[PDB]
């Protein structure tokens, strides 16, 4: 095992509350393609009734409230994100995922990523930002002539990309830090390929 203390840095909630959203990307991957690289998932949600708001479902114990204190005012796409630890009872989905109406979202499937606890590819429990952009994923239907698209669209005006010879994987340069994150975070599920972005995240590496 590598657990069973009495509590933990968030309390044993699962839950991770959001505002200030775009209500435009903040709804499919690319919101959990967030949480997911700032830490461990669990689920998602989104919320509009009166007032935008959303909520992820999380580890709660070493990356929630990193990823709560840093992305609660980042404003990396337009928006203040703001973020807090929730305050009431966790989720429910007794449905396949959706809870028949959408606004739920038991992506915990990591259907485009791969984390795991530190002792191997990471030793810090999340992933601080960084203008460079490293991953697995490079299929034959979208290269540099389709993923000039994205990054024409992402944030910045780089994207230097550089891949492997005999893998399937390669890295991006964005032109700032905060595109970088918002850019991976974009396109981290954009590919629409065999390999079907196994992932995109930050290295110390460069291009």
């Amino acid at each position: 095992g590598r657990v069973g203390m009495p509590g933990v840095s968030a309390g044993g909630n699962t839950v991770l509350l959001v505002s200030n959203l775009n209500e435009e990307m903040v709804t499919p991957q690319s919101l959990f393609t967030l949480f997911g690289v700032y830490g461990d998932v669990q689920r998602v949600k989104i919320l509009y009734n009166k007032k935008d708001s959303a909520l992820i479902q999380m580890a709660d114990g070493n990356q929630s409230q990193l990823a709560m204190n840093h992305l609660n005012g980042q404003k990396m796409y337009g928006k203040i994100i703001r973020v807090t630890l929730s305050k009431h009872q966790t989720v429910q989905l007794p449905r396949e995922g959706l809870d028949d109406q959408g606004l739920t979202k038991d992506f915990g499937n990591s259907p485009l990523h791969r984390f795991k606890k530190p002792g191997s590819k990471n030793f810090q429990n999340i992933f601080p930002p960084s203008a460079t952009l490293h991953l697995s994923n490079i299929p034959p239907s979208v290269a540099e002539e389709d993923l000039r698209t994205l990054f024409a669209n992402t944030g910045g005006t780089v994207k230097a990309f550089k891949f492997f010879q005999d893998h399937k994987m390669a890295l991006l340069q964005m032109a700032t830090v905060e595109e970088a994150i918002q850019a991976l975070i974009d396109l981290h599920n954009y590919n629409l390929g065999e390999n079907h972005h196994l992932r995109v995240s930050f290295s110390k590496s460069t291009i």
